[PDB]
């Protein structure tokens, strides 16, 4: 039966590495944590190793491992993410921040031995020097959002579309429109997602005992519709 279903049987260790440049501002993120696909649970802590992070943490959330998503039995046949393992998959995205700049990301997610690794490249351009993102106007929070997993037969993978609302201090809201492509790293078999989706629920926090610019992240993700 199933592809790499057995790999996410228990608690998996996660390693995250991001290298990005936004409007010329270089920076690097490293994160360690663990995931429990059984419960769609993820616990991570990210550290900005290049000093102080230039953008807002919240804006990195989506970029910073859907294979940890909990799939209810009746819909396991659409688990594209777990089926690409251990080989992995490449996840690409364009994230447009309404009336602002956008992010371009390239990532590869795969197992390095028993560690699930997310290696990522990020590039930010057209950011208004005095807007929400660059002029840190975003609140340190997150909205339980949904992701519209839509197959893309041709790329042998999938395509996804969704948007994210970021709460602006003023009580308003900054929009982030995601466009994501996903192609399998191996040449192997993968499951093709019927038009489904993911109910997600994040929770960012701080570690008082942490002197470095960082973000604590707790999150549950489940597949529905």
């Amino acid at each position: 039966m199933s592809k790499g279903e057995e790999l996410f049987t228990g608690v998996v260790p996660i390693l995250v590495e991001l290298d990005g440049d936004v409007n010329g501002h270089r920076f690097s993120v490293s994160g360690e944590g663990e995931g429990d696909a059984t419960y769609g649970k993820l616990t991570l802590k990210f550290i900005c190793t290049t000093g102080k992070l230039p953008v807002p943490w919240p804006t990195l959330v989506t970029t910073l491992v859907q294979c940890f998503s909990r799939y209810p039995d009746h819909m396991k046949q659409h688990d594209f993410f777990k089926s690409a393992m251990p080989e992995g998959y490449v996840q690409e995205r364009t994230i447009f921040f309404k009336d602002d700049g956008n992010y371009k990301t390239r990532a590869e997610v795969k197992f390095e031995g028993d560690t699930l690794v997310n290696r990522i490249e990020l590039k930010g351009i057209d950011f208004k020097e005095d807007g929400n993102i660059l002029g840190h106007k975003l609140e340190y929070n997150y909205i339980s959002h949904n992701v519209y997993i839509t197959a893309d037969k041709q790329k042998n993978g999938i395509k996804a579309h969704f948007k994210i609302r970021h709460n602006i201090e003023d009580g308003s809201v900054q929009l982030a429109d995601h466009y994501q492509q996903n192609t399998p790293i191996g040449d192997g078999p993968v499951l093709l997602p019927d038009n489904h989706y993911l109910s997600t629920q994040s929770a960012l926090s701080k570690d008082p005992n942490e002197k470095r610019d960082h973000m604590v992240l707790l999150e549950f993700v489940t597949a529905a519709g």
